[PDB]
């Protein structure tokens, strides 16, 4: 068959698996099908047997809207993704979702939609692959060596996080990733240029990307030999300027913004057919357009091939070939448990008072050792946030380091730290101030979504940092993440809980964590045994009376000092009074319920909660018959003491409102 | 004196008041003090006894750390911010917070800290000065015109949002924006290189701004020359590449990452000075000095003869003259709230199930024909968020118009129409999707902080918007609005809660409003007179029962229809139950304590939220002994029918978790 029929065999998928969905996207598969038969059939390095080869070429579509593109080539491809799943398409349950989603589908490398992000994934694999090559490649072993392709459209390319992405993928001088832009004029408003007129080449060149103008999207040579150039530029990341027709092939809705989003209609498919010449049924295809599109068969070849050289490095560099087979599979060394336990039994023993920014500092150099898959950084903040250790080593100084210096980029550092989990290999961490999680806000919830691990090391986390004001001193910013599907967050409340956090953080298997970390020194709190291991479960009892308690004060954080002064002046009036540490709500809510009765007994409702953040989230554990010491309004600029005092985050205060619930129990 | 010596008065001001406060950011102050120096004494024209005059031209510090920069130049020209508050630098009540705050601070244009939003703010204003010049200017009476000038650094530059709205400001042609960069080659992290290494001035070539490259940032000369050639260019907004050294004058700090962000010590200032030749005191400037920085003689003039101009306009263009006072002050029309009250009966009266987007774009068709100074806009999604209105003239086609394609930028937007609202003359509106809220948050945390008026229209808002799945619906992003200070969330459940969150958002002065809008069609309810009036309290009681209810539901938006049906089947069963629709949690709480009550009476406490968002935000209404019918997970892509099964939101799996809780409330 000719390449445009092979690629028509995407067209007709696409636009009769949203047809019959009455639901979907036709007008970038079909406007993309002629570049990816190109990039597929003729370089893309895969097998359909195995989508978790450790060293296959990684793909991304980050215009996931058009998902049809995605499943129609791993379909024809001969990944384990059957037709009736393509008569799925946007059905309960099905194998192909709306917007493509990792872990859904055989092939999938991430889960897009979003726009600007999918880029953004892709810079991540494509350090990933620099990083571990420089890391494990030997002479005359290069077991790591494989290209990043990434398809990208107009909103990718209007929303800011292409911007800082693709600025620092043009630092790190990444010659292993391969852009192409599917350049269609068209957005859902309509035509762009009423909003967008960037020379986009022009604005590419000022990264350090190379660029290659005015290919024809629709001309399998004229793609083929720009892919054959971004190949040979080895020192630049590369930007494929694809000149496309969205929905080409259709008569009336080619090159029009109703192509974009919504079924074409039956009669527009029939016309679209005979445009294209596609003479076969929705969801037929030929044995001949199947023969050449599967991948099997040169996928395993390529596969076994790459086995064999493994094998070989494994008999040269045996401990490193060990390590890489740990780290590709994400699993954590077999003594990690103990050695992070004994550094954290070490902690309690030996008190120190000091910012829980510092204590992840310190949780960060006793596990750096034992975690050479870390690879960490910060968004221009490395001094204030703390994420250096004695072994750092920047990955623009050292290929085979394990920091990044993202600068003031904390949108695209996060969702290139997704892309980074999603390769297989590392442990990414990320940093910022925590009031600029509402930059990054949405690559961290698809860190949740997806089931990454990462480590958010946010700190400043509350009017503790003082002068700087309300702009920058969080109030609201934790309860938003304690909200979220499958985050976890700590609050630690001195050196001991830090650590914990930090293991907790680095041991989840299925999604991210955040640390939520102050500026400001905090006194280590004593613990039994008992109580030490009890950190690990999110909420537990600190100081306790005999007894039923008449009174609990909840505390996270700086604010766990405070909770305890009250209950020291209420245990010496009398009070049957408790403190419950809470550094993780969700840790606590996934503890059985004996576990929960114990720390917070169902019977008693006199529950103050004391947090310098937004009360609202409180009434989760004290309902409507406790008390809220807590933040209501934005933060001031002054002194941290003062803003303390000026908040109510008083010994007198608590004591007063907790004196106040008292009296109506 | 020298010009060298009037910029070092904003030194010595800079390094001094932060020493004293022990906390601040001396380094880009002096890094910029010849450029501020050349622009306020030269060019930029402002009355600092009218901080509110409507045709100053506008500055902003979007490297907002730099704080002192600002107190220096609005204390030095004339501005009432005495020496004194300039002593109080980042103490509690002052005038001089640690990133400057508009509102508390005579002089200061927008609250700016949070890198890249400052620039985005300075994108509106100059969108707004170009838009009210075009709509008000007349032969012979060009009473809009003035200038948008803004300093930016390395951390603006490398932020996303820069490069969303210097590209639009590029497609508007902004000739009157001209942005200083601060190019000193230095961040917190260090020398910028191992980061940052754009060339910057062609990236802003290709956005279509003019650029001057290679300014000396310490030679006044330079400065002006390159200002002039701006100024000169009319249809393209300007960058100015002004190479500077952070920390200028201070032998052992200027050039280093040390001088950005703490003070340079009391040992270092003393070497400071003697390298600048100061030789006042702290908080010492000489009368000589202040006669050359003083701003009072000059702006009077600049402002009387515009007061003048402003007078013969109203004589030629009477009721023109009096649209343009009423819309600098922010002040509604006068019948509007009548004419908005029959709009929001005649919904009542007429009842249409129809999609609250849909409900929304009626709001506008009504509003847009008595709000002139409407600017509104979408994030290239105006066909599905029903931003436009018969009368919508996007600006790109006609720069008189009301409307603005803003283009894949959320975060951008959110910020340019901060900048709207900043400057006056128009009511913002934005819009999105709901789950790209995200993208902009910390823009509407901004707008909340500065207390401005945008109406901020987010669609497809639950799993009720079916296929596209997960990545896309919306579940605990509504929540975060809830628990924003100074955030106004209305979630209504059909047309005529949807007008009178539009009412509300419009009329609110001192805050912005979302709404959260459906992709499906929500069925109207019956209301009384009293009720109509209570949607606009936030929360009111929709259905109720003879006598104590043993059950009060509590729904919002389009679950109002599912806990209604819940009500009615139990209420045949012999339930005593009620149902409050809660469109509004913020306004709810701002009733008093005896309206709160008479709602939800603290009695009862068997109370079933029911709302297609995440559960745990509802405790707060509920408490410990209720249940909340709600959404604990990310969605998933099937159609939004199958997906409401899917997720509980029955009749039937709000009817058994109602009866399941009064079982346990009775045993
Ligand atoms: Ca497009
Ligand atoms: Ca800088
Ligand atoms: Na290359
Ligand atoms: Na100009």
């Amino acid at each position: 068959s000719s390449r445009k029929e092979l690629a028509n065999a995407i067209r007709a998928l696409s636009m009769d698996a949203v047809q019959k969905a009455k639901s979907g996207h036709p007008g970038a598969p079909m406007g993309m099908a002629d570049i990816a038969e190109v990039l597929w059939r003729d370089f893309l390095k895969h097998n359909p047997q195995n989508p978790s080869w450790a060293d296959r070429d990684r793909f991304v579509l980050s215009n996931g809207h058009g998902s049809m593109l995605i499943y129609s080539l791993l379909h024809l491809t001969g990944y384990d993704l059957p037709m009736e799943e393509l008569k799925n398409f946007r059905q309960l349950h099905s194998k192909t979702p709306g917007h493509p989603e990792v872990g859904y589908t055989a092939g999938v490398e991430t889960t897009t939609g979003p726009l600007g992000q999918g880029i953004a994934n892709a810079v991540g694999m494509a350090i990933a692959e620099k990083t571990l090559a420089a890391q494990f490649n030997r002479p005359g072993h290069d077991i790591v060596d494989h290209y990043t392709y990434a398809f990208m459209g107009d909103g990718c390319m209007m929303e800011g996080i292409s911007h800082e992405v693709c600025s620092l993928a043009g630092t790190l001088k990444l010659g292993k990733l391969i852009a192409f832009y599917d350049d269609n004029g068209i957005s859902i408003d309509g035509h762009v240029e009423g909003w967008f007129t960037d020379d986009t080449a022009m604005r590419f060149e000022a990264y350090g990307w190379h660029v290659i103008r005015d290919i024809d999207g629709h001309d399998a040579a004229s793609i083929k030999r720009a892919v054959e150039e971004a190949r040979a530029v080895t020192d630049k990341p590369s930007l494929l300027m694809c000149k496309t027709i969205i929905g080409f092939g259709s008569p009336n809705k080619a090159g029009t913004h109703d192509s974009h989003g919504a079924p074409l209609g039956d009669a527009e498919i029939a016309l679209t057919r005979e445009q294209l010449g596609w003479k076969y049924a929705p969801f037929e295809i030929p044995s001949e357009i199947y023969a050449q599109w599967d991948a099997k068969e040169a996928g395993q070849a390529k596969e076994s091939a790459w086995n064999e050289k493994f094998a070989a490095y494994a008999k040269a560099y045996p401990q490193e070939a060990a390590e890489f087979t740990r780290r590709m599979k994400g699993e954590m060394p077999s003594d990690f448990d103990a050695k992070a336990k004994e550094f954290i039994a070490k902690l309690q023993a030996n008190p120190a008072k000091i910012a829980s920014r510092k204590a992840s500092q310190n949780a960060i150099e006793a596990f750096g050792p034992l975690l050479p898959e870390f690879l960490g950084g910060s968004a221009d903040l490395a001094p204030s946030n703390l994420t250096l250790w004695s072994g750092s080593k920047a990955i623009n100084e050292d290929a085979a380091g394990n920091y990044i210096h993202y600068g003031v980029r904390e949108f695209g550092m996060t969702a290139i730290a997704n892309g980074i989990s999603l390769h297989g290999g590392f442990l990414p961490y990320t940093s910022t101030f925590l009031m600029f999680v509402e930059y990054a806000r949405n690559a961290v919830r698809m860190a949740a979504l997806m089931k990454q691990r990462q480590v958010m090391v946010y700190t400043h986390d509350s009017i503790g940092l003082g002068e700087d004001g309300p702009t920058h001193q969080p109030v609201e910013q934790v309860a938003s993440l304690r909200v979220t599907p499958n985050m976890s967050t700590w609050r630690p409340c001195d050196q001991v809980e830090s650590a914990v956090a930090w293991k907790y953080g680095v041991e989840r298997q299925d999604g991210p964590t955040a640390l939520i970390l102050s500026r400001q020194n905090l006194a280590q709190q004593e613990r039994t045994e008992e109580q030490l291991a009890n950190i690990a479960r999110g909420g537990y009892v600190l100081k306790d009376c005999a007894g039923q308690p008449e009174l609990i004060f909840i505390a996270t954080g700086s604010e766990v000092e405070l909770a305890v002064a009250a209950y020291e002046k209420l245990t010496a009036e009398g009070v049957k009074a408790r403190v419950v540490s809470m550094p993780s709500t969700d840790a606590f809510d996934k503890q059985d319920a004996a576990y929960r009765e114990s720390v917070l007994p169902k019977a008693v409702t006199a529950r103050v909660a004391v947090e310098a953040g937004i009360a609202d989230y409180w009434y989760k554990y004290v309902g409507l018959n406790g008390a809220i010491v807590g933040m209501t309004t934005f933060g001031e600029s002054a002194p941290a003491e003062l803003l303390f005092e000026e908040f109510g985050f008083t010994v007198d205060n608590v004591v007063a409102k907790a004196k106040e619930l008292l009296h109506h129990h």
